[PDB]
């Protein structure tokens, strides 16, 4: 799969604007590109959390912002791939995500989310903070 321009511009505005806080994508119905399905300018981690949904996969870019010894951002791409969603979802997903992410650049941390707890605040902030 490809793609879509419109996922393309939705990260150089993010990465270079700071337009959005994040950006949720998707496979389009045909399977055939990957769309942007959600943005937000909400900074509250929580309002993506609740953006993950249960029995469905999907990938997404967060701008993390954390405290160093000022503040810093590092762009995070995640997979969301959680165990209850349908079989064939995930593997098109894991097949399609590199048609993605090699498209991205400036990426600094990268997620493998199949639960709660890998994409989690903390884990998360472990992760861009401590490695």
């Amino acid at each position: 799969v490809a793609v879509a321009d419109e996922s393309l511009t939705a990260f150089n505005d993010l990465k270079l604007g700071k337009k959005y806080k994040f950006i949720l994508f998707g496979l389009n119905d045909a399977k055939t590109e990957i769309v942007v399905k959600e943005t937000s300018t909400d900074p509250s981690y929580d309002a993506f959390l609740e953006k993950l949904p249960e029995n469905d996969c999907l990938y997404a870019i967060y701008d993390f912002e954390y405290e160093i010894n000022g503040k810093r951002s590092k762009i995070v791409f995640f997979t969301w791939s959680p165990d209850t969603a349908p079989v064939r979802s995930k593997m098109v997903y894991a097949s399609s995500k590199d048609a993605l992410r090699r498209a991205l650049n400036g990426v600094s941390t990268d997620v493998q989310g199949t639960d709660f707890s890998e994409v989690s605040y903390d884990s998360v902030l472990e992760d861009v903070s401590r490695g």
